[PDB]
Protein backbone atom coordinates (compact mmCIF):
# COMPACT_ATOMS: atom_id res chain seq x y z
CA UNK A 1 0.00 0.00 0.00
CA UNK A 2 1.01 3.84 -0.44
CA UNK A 3 0.51 5.71 2.78
CA UNK A 4 0.13 9.48 2.92
CA UNK A 5 0.67 11.00 6.62
CA UNK A 6 0.12 14.83 6.30
CA UNK A 7 1.17 15.63 9.96
CA UNK A 8 2.13 19.01 11.93
CA UNK A 9 5.87 20.14 12.05
CA UNK A 10 5.60 21.05 15.58
CA UNK A 11 6.15 17.32 16.23
CA UNK A 12 9.53 16.29 16.37
CA UNK A 13 11.48 14.29 13.67
CA UNK A 14 11.87 11.41 15.74
CA UNK A 15 7.89 11.19 16.69
CA UNK A 16 7.19 11.72 12.85
CA UNK A 17 8.97 8.78 12.26
CA UNK A 18 7.35 6.75 15.05
CA UNK A 19 4.16 7.49 13.88
CA UNK A 20 5.06 6.25 10.23
CA UNK A 21 6.86 3.22 11.97
CA UNK A 22 3.37 2.21 14.54
CA UNK A 23 0.97 2.71 11.09
CA UNK A 24 3.43 0.27 9.48
CA UNK A 25 3.65 -1.96 11.92
CA UNK A 26 -0.43 -1.96 12.48
CA UNK A 27 -0.36 -2.39 8.63
CA UNK A 28 1.84 -5.19 8.59
CA UNK A 29 -0.17 -6.90 11.73
CA UNK A 30 -4.15 -6.72 10.39
CA UNK A 31 -3.68 -6.87 6.24
CA UNK A 32 -0.51 -9.55 7.02
CA UNK A 33 1.58 -7.67 3.67
CA UNK A 34 5.09 -8.07 3.54
CA UNK A 35 7.48 -6.63 6.59
CA UNK A 36 9.21 -4.64 3.70
CA UNK A 37 5.95 -3.93 1.84
CA UNK A 38 6.88 -0.08 3.32
CA UNK A 39 5.93 2.40 0.51
CA UNK A 40 5.20 5.87 2.57
CA UNK A 41 5.43 10.38 2.51
CA UNK A 42 5.25 11.88 5.71
CA UNK A 43 4.24 15.69 5.01
CA UNK A 44 4.57 17.92 7.48
CA UNK A 45 2.62 21.12 7.99
CA UNK A 46 2.05 24.65 9.82
CA UNK A 47 -1.40 23.16 12.28
CA UNK A 48 -2.93 25.77 10.18
CA UNK A 49 -2.77 23.84 6.85
CA UNK A 50 -4.53 20.72 8.17
CA UNK A 51 -8.52 21.84 9.33
CA UNK A 52 -9.70 18.42 10.40
CA UNK A 53 -13.43 18.67 12.80
CA UNK A 54 -15.40 16.22 13.92
CA UNK A 55 -18.81 15.09 11.16
CA UNK A 56 -20.66 16.86 13.80
CA UNK A 57 -20.64 13.63 16.01
CA UNK A 58 -19.11 15.92 19.16
CA UNK A 59 -16.04 16.41 19.82
CA UNK A 60 -13.04 18.76 19.50
CA UNK A 61 -9.15 17.90 18.37
CA UNK A 62 -5.99 19.47 19.14
CA UNK A 63 -3.67 21.29 16.14
CA UNK A 64 -1.43 18.05 16.39
CA UNK A 65 -4.06 16.35 14.07
CA UNK A 66 -2.91 13.29 11.97
CA UNK A 67 -4.32 12.39 8.73
CA UNK A 68 -3.17 9.13 7.39
CA UNK A 69 -4.43 8.08 3.90
CA UNK A 70 -4.29 4.52 2.39
CA UNK A 71 -3.65 3.84 -0.88
CA UNK A 72 -4.41 0.03 -1.50
CA UNK A 73 -5.47 -2.39 -3.62
CA UNK A 74 -9.43 -3.39 -3.68
CA UNK A 75 -10.15 -6.99 -1.96
CA UNK A 76 -10.31 -5.85 1.45
CA UNK A 77 -13.57 -6.70 3.43
CA UNK A 78 -15.28 -4.31 6.05
CA UNK A 79 -14.46 -5.65 9.03
CA UNK A 80 -10.43 -5.95 8.08
CA UNK A 81 -11.03 -2.54 7.21
CA UNK A 82 -12.01 -1.41 10.77
CA UNK A 83 -8.82 -3.63 12.18
CA UNK A 84 -7.07 -0.91 10.19
CA UNK A 85 -8.59 1.63 11.56
CA UNK A 86 -8.64 0.51 15.11
CA UNK A 87 -5.23 -0.94 15.13
CA UNK A 88 -3.33 2.22 13.54
CA UNK A 89 -5.01 4.18 15.81
CA UNK A 90 -3.91 2.24 19.05
CA UNK A 91 -0.48 1.77 18.02
CA UNK A 92 -0.20 5.78 17.89
CA UNK A 93 -1.94 6.38 20.85
CA UNK A 94 1.41 5.57 23.22
CA UNK A 95 3.78 7.72 20.55
CA UNK A 96 1.55 10.92 21.47
CA UNK A 97 -1.16 10.64 18.84
CA UNK A 98 -4.56 11.15 20.85
CA UNK A 99 -7.50 9.05 19.48
CA UNK A 100 -9.46 12.35 18.69
CA UNK A 101 -6.54 13.63 16.23
CA UNK A 102 -6.44 10.75 14.26
CA UNK A 103 -8.74 10.46 10.37
CA UNK A 104 -7.98 7.77 8.25
CA UNK A 105 -9.27 7.43 4.14
CA UNK A 106 -8.89 4.24 1.95
CA UNK A 107 -8.98 4.58 -1.91
CA UNK A 108 -8.26 1.33 -3.55
CA UNK A 109 -6.97 0.16 -6.94
CA UNK A 110 -6.17 -2.71 -8.24
CA UNK A 111 -3.06 -4.94 -8.35
CA UNK A 112 -2.09 -3.94 -11.86
CA UNK A 113 -1.96 -0.59 -11.13
CA UNK A 114 1.52 -0.58 -9.51
CA UNK A 115 5.16 -0.46 -9.79
CA UNK A 116 7.64 -1.19 -7.49
CA UNK A 117 10.33 -0.10 -9.37
CA UNK A 118 12.39 -1.25 -12.79
CA UNK A 119 9.04 -0.03 -14.93
CA UNK A 120 7.80 -3.35 -14.09
CA UNK A 121 4.02 -4.44 -12.73
CA UNK A 122 5.44 -7.26 -10.37
CA UNK A 123 2.21 -7.93 -9.43
CA UNK A 124 1.20 -8.59 -13.27
CA UNK A 125 4.30 -10.22 -14.25
CA UNK A 126 3.64 -12.53 -10.58
CA UNK A 127 6.72 -11.37 -9.12
CA UNK A 128 5.18 -10.70 -6.20
CA UNK A 129 2.31 -12.35 -4.97
CA UNK A 130 -1.38 -10.50 -4.63
CA UNK A 131 -2.12 -10.15 -0.73
CA UNK B 1 -15.03 14.16 2.12
CA UNK B 2 -11.29 14.77 2.52
CA UNK B 3 -9.86 17.92 0.25
CA UNK B 4 -6.26 18.41 -1.07
CA UNK B 5 -5.79 21.88 -1.69
CA UNK B 6 -2.78 22.21 -3.66
CA UNK B 7 -1.94 25.77 -4.04
CA UNK B 8 0.77 28.67 -4.72
CA UNK B 9 3.01 30.06 -1.82
CA UNK B 10 2.92 33.50 -3.71
CA UNK B 11 -0.97 33.25 -2.31
CA UNK B 12 -1.37 35.05 0.90
CA UNK B 13 -1.89 32.81 4.27
CA UNK B 14 -5.26 34.52 4.93
CA UNK B 15 -6.12 34.20 1.59
CA UNK B 16 -5.44 30.39 1.52
CA UNK B 17 -7.58 30.18 4.70
CA UNK B 18 -10.23 31.73 2.39
CA UNK B 19 -10.01 29.68 -0.48
CA UNK B 20 -10.34 26.82 1.68
CA UNK B 21 -13.46 28.06 3.55
CA UNK B 22 -15.10 28.98 0.03
CA UNK B 23 -14.64 24.95 -1.12
CA UNK B 24 -16.06 24.03 2.10
CA UNK B 25 -18.91 26.38 2.03
CA UNK B 26 -19.83 25.26 -1.11
CA UNK B 27 -19.41 21.43 -0.62
CA UNK B 28 -22.10 22.13 2.28
CA UNK B 29 -24.21 23.87 -0.10
CA UNK B 30 -24.39 21.51 -3.01
CA UNK B 31 -23.25 17.68 -1.36
CA UNK B 32 -25.37 18.89 2.09
CA UNK B 33 -22.60 17.45 4.23
CA UNK B 34 -22.55 18.08 7.71
CA UNK B 35 -21.66 21.84 8.46
CA UNK B 36 -18.63 20.53 10.60
CA UNK B 37 -18.08 17.46 7.94
CA UNK B 38 -14.71 19.87 7.28
CA UNK B 39 -11.27 17.83 6.60
CA UNK B 40 -8.81 19.68 4.39
CA UNK B 41 -4.97 19.37 4.10
CA UNK B 42 -3.56 22.78 2.15
CA UNK B 43 0.19 22.56 0.63
CA UNK B 44 1.73 25.83 -0.49
CA UNK B 45 4.51 25.39 -3.37
CA UNK B 46 6.73 27.40 -4.75
CA UNK B 47 4.26 28.13 -8.11
CA UNK B 48 7.21 25.87 -10.29
CA UNK B 49 6.08 23.20 -8.57
CA UNK B 50 2.41 22.94 -10.18
CA UNK B 51 2.14 22.52 -14.06
CA UNK B 52 -1.16 23.09 -14.74
CA UNK B 53 -1.56 23.62 -18.56
CA UNK B 54 -5.10 23.48 -20.41
CA UNK B 55 -5.66 20.10 -22.19
CA UNK B 56 -5.63 21.87 -25.60
CA UNK B 57 -8.69 23.78 -24.08
CA UNK B 58 -6.94 27.17 -25.66
CA UNK B 59 -6.63 29.47 -22.36
CA UNK B 60 -3.58 30.54 -20.32
CA UNK B 61 -3.38 30.53 -16.61
CA UNK B 62 -1.74 32.07 -14.62
CA UNK B 63 1.23 30.54 -12.34
CA UNK B 64 -1.20 31.25 -9.10
CA UNK B 65 -2.89 27.60 -9.82
CA UNK B 66 -4.98 26.40 -7.40
CA UNK B 67 -5.82 22.46 -7.72
CA UNK B 68 -8.91 20.82 -5.70
CA UNK B 69 -8.75 16.81 -5.16
CA UNK B 70 -12.21 15.95 -3.91
CA UNK B 71 -12.09 12.24 -2.09
CA UNK B 72 -15.61 11.80 -1.40
CA UNK B 73 -17.86 8.68 -0.92
CA UNK B 74 -19.30 7.10 -4.14
CA UNK B 75 -22.83 8.16 -4.78
CA UNK B 76 -23.20 11.65 -6.13
CA UNK B 77 -24.83 12.14 -9.53
CA UNK B 78 -23.36 13.16 -12.80
CA UNK B 79 -25.54 16.55 -12.17
CA UNK B 80 -24.37 17.29 -8.74
CA UNK B 81 -20.72 16.99 -9.30
CA UNK B 82 -20.75 19.80 -11.59
CA UNK B 83 -22.83 21.68 -9.43
CA UNK B 84 -20.09 21.29 -7.05
CA UNK B 85 -17.57 22.33 -9.40
CA UNK B 86 -19.34 25.25 -10.45
CA UNK B 87 -19.89 26.41 -6.96
CA UNK B 88 -17.10 25.80 -6.06
CA UNK B 89 -15.13 28.28 -8.61
CA UNK B 90 -17.94 30.96 -7.86
CA UNK B 91 -16.65 31.02 -4.68
CA UNK B 92 -13.31 31.75 -5.38
CA UNK B 93 -13.85 34.47 -7.76
CA UNK B 94 -14.43 37.31 -5.44
CA UNK B 95 -11.46 35.76 -3.12
CA UNK B 96 -8.56 36.25 -5.90
CA UNK B 97 -9.13 33.27 -7.96
CA UNK B 98 -9.53 33.46 -11.44
CA UNK B 99 -11.91 31.10 -13.47
CA UNK B 100 -8.85 29.76 -15.00
CA UNK B 101 -6.94 29.13 -12.44
CA UNK B 102 -9.07 26.66 -10.78
CA UNK B 103 -8.61 22.60 -11.27
CA UNK B 104 -10.63 19.88 -9.76
CA UNK B 105 -10.20 15.91 -9.49
CA UNK B 106 -12.77 13.85 -7.41
CA UNK B 107 -11.90 10.34 -6.40
CA UNK B 108 -14.33 7.88 -5.00
CA UNK B 109 -14.76 5.42 -2.28
CA UNK B 110 -17.00 3.69 0.41
CA UNK B 111 -18.76 4.24 3.75
CA UNK B 112 -16.49 1.81 5.22
CA UNK B 113 -13.57 3.61 4.15
CA UNK B 114 -13.59 5.94 6.59
CA UNK B 115 -12.31 6.70 10.09
CA UNK B 116 -12.77 10.35 12.33
CA UNK B 117 -11.03 9.33 15.06
CA UNK B 118 -10.98 6.84 17.82
CA UNK B 119 -9.88 3.94 15.45
CA UNK B 120 -13.80 3.36 14.82
CA UNK B 121 -15.23 3.56 11.33
CA UNK B 122 -18.21 5.71 12.17
CA UNK B 123 -20.50 5.27 8.59
CA UNK B 124 -20.17 1.34 9.50
CA UNK B 125 -21.30 1.25 13.50
CA UNK B 126 -23.76 4.17 12.87
CA UNK B 127 -22.63 6.58 15.31
CA UNK B 128 -22.79 8.63 11.51
CA UNK B 129 -25.70 7.97 9.63
CA UNK B 130 -24.43 7.59 5.65
CA UNK B 131 -24.95 10.67 3.57
CA UNK C 1 -4.29 12.64 -15.72
CA UNK C 2 -3.12 14.77 -12.49
CA UNK C 3 0.40 13.51 -11.65
CA UNK C 4 1.76 13.90 -8.01
CA UNK C 5 4.78 13.56 -8.03
CA UNK C 6 7.14 13.03 -4.32
CA UNK C 7 10.53 13.39 -4.55
CA UNK C 8 13.71 14.76 -2.67
CA UNK C 9 14.74 18.19 -1.84
CA UNK C 10 18.22 17.69 -2.47
CA UNK C 11 17.14 17.53 -6.10
CA UNK C 12 18.30 20.63 -8.31
CA UNK C 13 15.41 23.02 -9.46
CA UNK C 14 16.57 22.17 -13.04
CA UNK C 15 16.45 17.95 -12.24
CA UNK C 16 12.73 18.28 -10.65
CA UNK C 17 11.24 19.99 -14.02
CA UNK C 18 13.27 17.35 -16.26
CA UNK C 19 11.73 14.86 -13.96
CA UNK C 20 8.54 16.27 -14.43
CA UNK C 21 8.85 16.75 -17.91
CA UNK C 22 9.94 13.10 -18.45
CA UNK C 23 6.82 11.90 -17.02
CA UNK C 24 5.07 13.81 -18.78
CA UNK C 25 6.35 12.79 -22.20
CA UNK C 26 5.67 9.41 -21.26
CA UNK C 27 2.22 9.46 -20.70
CA UNK C 28 2.00 11.62 -24.03
CA UNK C 29 4.01 8.42 -25.94
CA UNK C 30 2.14 6.10 -24.38
CA UNK C 31 -1.27 7.47 -23.72
CA UNK C 32 -1.86 9.68 -26.18
CA UNK C 33 -3.40 11.96 -23.89
CA UNK C 34 -3.42 15.70 -25.51
CA UNK C 35 0.31 17.10 -25.37
CA UNK C 36 -0.97 19.61 -22.90
CA UNK C 37 -3.15 17.48 -21.22
CA UNK C 38 -0.90 18.42 -18.32
CA UNK C 39 -1.27 18.46 -14.58
CA UNK C 40 1.22 18.11 -12.18
CA UNK C 41 2.22 19.06 -8.69
CA UNK C 42 6.09 18.11 -6.86
CA UNK C 43 6.19 17.84 -3.98
CA UNK C 44 9.94 17.95 -2.37
CA UNK C 45 10.64 16.06 0.60
CA UNK C 46 13.96 15.03 2.85
CA UNK C 47 15.27 12.06 2.14
CA UNK C 48 13.45 10.99 5.43
CA UNK C 49 10.14 11.92 4.98
CA UNK C 50 9.78 9.35 1.98
CA UNK C 51 9.86 5.45 2.69
CA UNK C 52 9.79 3.00 0.40
CA UNK C 53 11.42 0.04 0.37
CA UNK C 54 11.26 -3.11 -2.02
CA UNK C 55 8.13 -5.53 -0.51
CA UNK C 56 10.64 -8.38 -0.22
CA UNK C 57 11.20 -8.17 -4.33
CA UNK C 58 15.44 -7.86 -2.69
CA UNK C 59 16.66 -4.99 -4.06
CA UNK C 60 17.81 -1.53 -2.55
CA UNK C 61 17.22 1.85 -3.32
CA UNK C 62 19.11 5.22 -2.90
CA UNK C 63 18.14 8.18 -0.42
CA UNK C 64 17.13 9.72 -3.70
CA UNK C 65 13.34 8.23 -4.27
CA UNK C 66 10.52 9.15 -6.65
CA UNK C 67 6.83 8.46 -5.54
CA UNK C 68 5.19 8.84 -9.14
CA UNK C 69 1.00 8.50 -8.23
CA UNK C 70 -1.20 8.93 -11.30
CA UNK C 71 -4.58 9.64 -11.37
CA UNK C 72 -6.47 8.74 -14.68
CA UNK C 73 -9.83 7.86 -16.14
CA UNK C 74 -10.61 4.09 -15.75
CA UNK C 75 -10.70 2.60 -19.30
CA UNK C 76 -6.70 2.02 -19.74
CA UNK C 77 -5.96 -1.87 -19.95
CA UNK C 78 -3.46 -3.71 -17.86
CA UNK C 79 -0.61 -3.71 -21.02
CA UNK C 80 -1.14 -0.03 -21.44
CA UNK C 81 -0.63 0.62 -17.78
CA UNK C 82 2.58 -2.18 -17.76
CA UNK C 83 3.57 0.10 -21.15
CA UNK C 84 3.03 3.20 -19.52
CA UNK C 85 5.24 2.45 -16.00
CA UNK C 86 8.01 1.00 -18.89
CA UNK C 87 7.76 4.41 -20.31
CA UNK C 88 8.19 6.77 -16.91
CA UNK C 89 10.63 4.73 -15.94
CA UNK C 90 12.90 4.37 -19.55
CA UNK C 91 12.59 8.38 -19.71
CA UNK C 92 13.72 9.06 -16.44
CA UNK C 93 16.89 7.40 -16.25
CA UNK C 94 18.97 9.65 -18.26
CA UNK C 95 17.48 12.49 -16.01
CA UNK C 96 19.11 10.62 -13.40
CA UNK C 97 16.45 9.10 -11.12
CA UNK C 98 17.42 4.99 -11.54
CA UNK C 99 14.85 1.86 -12.32
CA UNK C 100 15.39 1.10 -8.14
CA UNK C 101 14.35 4.79 -7.12
CA UNK C 102 11.40 4.46 -9.39
CA UNK C 103 7.65 3.54 -7.20
CA UNK C 104 4.48 4.09 -9.03
CA UNK C 105 0.43 3.78 -8.44
CA UNK C 106 -2.54 4.60 -10.42
CA UNK C 107 -6.01 5.56 -9.51
CA UNK C 108 -8.66 5.82 -11.43
CA UNK C 109 -12.14 7.83 -11.35
CA UNK C 110 -14.42 8.76 -14.47
CA UNK C 111 -14.66 11.26 -16.98
CA UNK C 112 -17.43 13.56 -15.18
CA UNK C 113 -14.99 13.49 -11.99
CA UNK C 114 -12.68 16.50 -13.74
CA UNK C 115 -13.47 20.03 -13.71
CA UNK C 116 -10.19 21.42 -16.16
CA UNK C 117 -11.58 24.95 -15.00
CA UNK C 118 -14.50 28.11 -15.44
CA UNK C 119 -16.49 25.75 -12.94
CA UNK C 120 -17.38 23.72 -16.06
CA UNK C 121 -16.93 20.20 -16.46
CA UNK C 122 -15.49 19.42 -19.83
CA UNK C 123 -15.94 15.40 -20.76
CA UNK C 124 -19.35 16.07 -19.84
CA UNK C 125 -19.91 19.10 -21.80
CA UNK C 126 -18.48 17.69 -24.90
CA UNK C 127 -15.46 20.22 -24.87
CA UNK C 128 -12.84 17.94 -24.53
CA UNK C 129 -13.17 14.26 -25.72
CA UNK C 130 -13.06 11.46 -24.08
CA UNK C 131 -9.67 9.23 -24.78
Amino acid sequence: PLIRIDLTSDRSREQRRAIADAVHDALVEVLAIPARDRFQILTAHDPSDIIAEDAGLGFQRSPSVVIIHVFTQAGRTIETKQRVFAAITESLAPIGVAGSDVFIAITENAPHDWSFGFGSAQYVTGELAIP
